[PDB]
């Protein structure tokens, strides 16, 4: 265990009387509500989100990166790390990988995962970046550039995070490139995007049937004029396209500002296209912040709509759930800590909605009383929840709390080259 | 003859020896780059958007409106001005009508417009306002309203614009609803989109052999928190669930801060959903200004998409273009006038583009001069292509001083009380 | 009484068990804090934002306006809905005037706000649109327009707006204007904020020595291009011009997309030129939705910056706090007294903020620790100590409830005639 | 000369005979205009702009760099490159230099400098990253970080940047930090604020009698919550209390959405704090785009609030502008050459308008004919002037085109390493 297993064990003590006071507290006022906290209690336990191996390392801007003690070096590192998040949170049992830069040997990958309690969600491909001694380079695209050995090699590079993939256990590949202009001309919009199409068709022929292809539309960054997969829109052709393992990412700081994207949500579920989510928080761009840190009540509005997909009863619905943030100035595995409590504080609170109450509300054209429905939810402070279902499966009351008491960052700073 | 005759003679014949002069001397420069002028103002000649009945009346906010002299009142004084702006520009023969505001005897209508040599484009349904004594109000809605008798209402109200555009000569209906939400929870996304998909489907049933079915996407407004169509993505579910009569309609000012616009009517036009363009200009949300007046490239841009496909060919490729804007400030006849005159302009430039050079560039990853080839287009001054198009059509090689000159303004302000 | 006080009692007593069960568990849990519920209350209690007179009857856009039901007739019905308000939330005692809108006799606008208990906050002039009988029309703008009589014309109506507050108890006068350019060119705008800066000084002249000269900036709407009084640059550049009496108002939707508002906030008090808010929520443009129902925690956000202002010991700090919305799809009365709760909310739980704590992680960079610290209050639900002063001040524990059982809406739409 | 006299003289020659007939043609019509083509063109030759040392060289993004042939390796290469834009284009004469990047003999870099043709222009600070042997990390900020031993260390780098300046010609500084906090609560704005102000207040005391101090706002990047300092508000209160030398630097691309910046130009104007502007274009953020490539009205617009403002008799207003801008995909050289173009095309543009009309249309409030007085301007195509200026000054009549006949790209890449 990568936090002694005493130190969880105090800390939690140290907290317990407060929890029991506080769930109580809850436990009782959600009856009078009508609902079983128990029943929440039990939802939440299972909701699992998984953690970026890329995320676990100090990030930085064009302008600097400023690491911290202990940095990571390589993807074995990067997994003792994420073992101490999902140790104490218990909501991150599974980790992204990406390539190149976690390649190493599937075997001990895979064994080092088993070893650490961890699994592998999507693999990630990497083709908007050069990597040492490679044939072409993606500096005007990938998937989609004009050189058809350029493409061939983007491709055979995703089917290769595949192979890896299949032998650690992940069931999806993740295909976000930043193939686009820079400049009004320098790409012809139709044709760059028939090039994508084409060349994710021979990614989409070499995908098991049990993994799932997904695509991420980002407005801009690193292209500044176009992107050839820049919004839902252009996604969902692109996943209808290609076929019924196809599916479309939704990353929330990918869209243009003031952008309804609880409705895109809602939009990808309705036609089968939602495969899953990239979640982080933003106030200007792509900012990469921690989860819910700007703002909350979105966070909690996709929710909202990934709770009434499964109260609508969808079927085969399982979309994925990822954390995709940079964490450039603070402890990447606090961050992830409080990142993941974010989301299933965001879970927890849409599974208390009236959905009764709100369907009424909503039929009668009560805005007032349909809003105020879904801010009840929203308004309930459900961290004894958060801190229970931690404490039942594992985890520390306060993840943050135990985690610098048990002083895991001095440690590998000792163990890691400055 | 809305302007006498004998003044559009004078006032050109005074322009007559600086018009040739420039006119030659950028055919000299247009021959230099291997480009027939007289090729370019041919297809000029027959560049048509059309007029909204609504658009020669002054225009307001919520905050107030400041009419000016002569307002029209009734479709009847509406023609009237609207012929002013097609005997000028002869840009603007077909004029699109608003159900109920220019309700009138469909006899009477095309009557009057055969006799201003004016046509009729798309008919335009309106489900956003309520008339009065009508049975149920559009508040909370219409055709995807809750209530089942109001949107049965609103399928009746739009079945009888067909009804009137088939009268007179129309053969399409466009689709702009204020239909969504102004508090989270006040709608379910999906069961909102379903009803609207429903009506929709109910209209697209009255629709002749030869009619088009046009849905308008708005991110915003009236709507403050969600909008049913609010962007191109729904927009295309919407065209591809309806059938091949039902097309995308893309309105300038219509989408988010940022948002690649030219870059939507590439991809629409490549799925064959792009009915049309309604054109107008923006700096803040759906300002409705006069095109080209703040973004003048962005213009030049979209038409660049426009020429390519009309150029390349394209399947289905057929748009409806209108001119879709609010005049607040200004003479609105004058401003549709250099509206329209700005539109034609845009799309001289586009006409410039050396297309083999630009594709040579694209493929050559030379975004350098990619994007100068089309500067090279955008810089050419095609006033005066524009000027002679317009004195060998019958119109005036300056419109708006044509149009101050014969004092129609004074002339109906005498004979409309304000 | 406008509602009846046996149906407010009534429903008062109904709650009245779950109120305490909750306000005394968040007390336990406040406690385990180091926060004493009780001062938390007592301040919550006391902090009081004015109602729009033009917010509570039903408001539209450029496309449409579907009025619900008892729409008010005039000023007087408009008092009589913000009593409604004021009597449900206590926290709304008093009305924000437009002037011509609520153009009546002083002194019966000052008798029917006395015998409702109700006051009256700053004065709003009007010459964002052109009342009967103008000389000049404000088509192409007002204070700054090219006109020397219409900018003349334009300060007489804010001196005019001046002596009607001086007669009915406001002290201060709002000036939020649409003046601007929809076209590049069309105005030159160093020269229209010239005139501006000049008729805005004639109109701080007439200010008695304890009013205040509110200016309000909006990025654009009515203007589509430029607009005068664009933003808090040209505002503090204004309020710093005219002098110590003239401050800024900033309304939270008048403002580009992504702009940082609180920071705007934080800078307009260090240089005390924060005249006041105009509270309302967003997702686009200036939506003037209710406020909180968009991003609650942006308005906690801007009401963090204000504690943080006493807490620094930020000295003569007043800010003056209205609601500027429009309630297009709701009921106005249920809007306006959600929206006022809301806004206690967030000002209660920015006092929930350990500000010790906070401190600490400021000085150490602990930026972890440190939004946590804000979130810890955030997430607290107040809404049984914004319930509790309700009781206490004679409010009602479930305000739009309460007015829901009262039949007030049924009242009022068979005693006023709908508009024909 | 970095470029072979015979190259530019052959280059021009081949595109004499056009050159000669389009310049008659404009001059023709701008006769017609009651403009002068030679006391345009005689201005155009005056107008310079700053060039960025580290403007040569290829940018990247946080996702990857891809770098071109022949990169530049310290000041002496970049200065070398620099050589090549002002010989072609004849408009940048002056050098921005960037410490410590450019650290060297004063000596020496004065020495290149007058042997390439170069000055130089104002300097700029870097305490918003890391150099080695640095004694604190300006992870958390530099002048306003909380420690003041970091405040301090920020402070004598600024001054180290003066005495550098002083010696080799330079009058000013530029003073851009990346300041600001990536989450609510972590930075108490006026505090922050505070310590900003105090720390320039030392650097103030550093400046020559005739030096300015430009401090450069922008809305975020590399801060993602808040920035100290984020727009022209907060840039004023700085120029304002620092005193008399302190002016502030307007960069295109640091604005939030929508911003009308050409106002924001208008109201340091007016208040005497309009230090600088920098130039470059963008659609999405800080895109760094080349000038003009994205919004060239915009760009136009700009100018023309300076060229008003000297039309108004302005006193002492003496604008140092610089491009500030990132060349990712492109030849750096080659983009900062059309760049340059860019920007003497608009004030070309700028200086055609007719202020007697304009101001005559804005007193009597004829918006229509107000803004197609800008536009028959800005519709003017002036590059027969920008060309013939630099045929006249020694530069050449395609820059770009010269560019590419000389070989230089090659030439360097087999001098410079790879
Ligand atoms: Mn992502
Ligand atoms: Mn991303
Ligand atoms: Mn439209
Ligand atoms: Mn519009
Ligand atoms: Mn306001
Ligand atoms: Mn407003
Ligand atoms: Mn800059
Ligand atoms: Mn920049």
């Amino acid at each position: 265990f990568r936090i002694a297993q005493d130190v969880v064990a105090r800390e939690n003590d140290r907290r317990a009387s407060a929890l029991k006071e506080d769930y109580e507290a809850l436990g009782a006022n959600l009856a009078r509500r009508g609902v079983d906290i128990e029943a929440v209690t039990a939802k939440v336990e299972k909701f699992f989100v998984a953690v970026p191996s890329w995320g676990v390392g100090t990030g930085g801007t064009r302008f600097a990166r400023f690491p911290g003690t202990g940095e990571p070096r390589g993807i074995f590192d990067k997994l003792d790390d994420c073992a101490v998040i999902q140790q104490l949170t218990r909501a991150t049992p599974n980790v992204s990988l990406h390539i190149p830069w976690d390649k190493a040997d599937p075997k001990e990958l895979k064994a080092r995962g088993d070893a650490l309690g961890l699994g592998f969600d999507a693999m990630n491909s990497n083709t908007f970046s050069d990597a040492p001694g490679q044939a072409h380079s993606y500096k005007y695209g990938s998937l989609s550039h004009t050189n058809a050995a350029t493409r061939a090699q983007a491709v055979e590079h995703n089917l290769e995070c595949i192979e890896i993939g299949k032998a650690i256990g992940s069931k999806a590949l993740t295909v976000w490139i930043g193939d686009g202009s820079n400049f009004p001309g320098q790409s012809n919009f139709t044709r760059a995007f028939e090039r994508y199409l084409s060349a994710m068709a021979e990614i989409y022929k070499g995908l098991p049937d049990d993994w799932k292809l997904f695509s991420e539309h980002k407005m801009y960054e690193p292209a500044f004029y176009s992107t050839v997969v820049q919004d839902w829109g252009t996604n969902y052709l692109i996943a209808q396209t290609l076929g019924p393992k196809a599916q479309c990412l939704v990353d929330l700081g990918h869209h243009a500002p003031n952008t309804n994207i609880e409705m895109i949500v809602a939009r990808l579920i309705q036609f089968g296209k939602l495969g899953g989510f990239h979640f982080n928080d933003s106030k200007y761009g792509d900012d990469d912040l921690d989860a819910g840190a700007i703002e909350p009540y979105r966070l909690f509005l996709v929710f909202n709509e990934l709770v009434d997909a499964e109260a609508r009863g969808v079927k085969g619905f399982h979309p994925a759930h990822m954390i995709d943030q940079s964490h450039n100035v603070t402890d990447p595995i606090e961050s992830l800590i409080n990142s993941a409590n974010e989301i299933r504080r965001a879970y927890a609170q849409a599974l208390l909605v009236d959905r009764a109450a709100l369907s009424g509300y909503q039929e009668d054209n009560d805005a007032l009383m349909a809003t105020e429905t879904l801010k009840r939810a929203y308004r309930t402070d459900v961290e004894p929840i958060l801190a229970e279902a931690r404490r039942r499966t594992g985890g520390a009351v306060d993840p943050v709390a135990t985690y610098r008491a048990s002083g895991y960052r001095a440690r590998v700073a000792a163990e890691r080259p400055a």
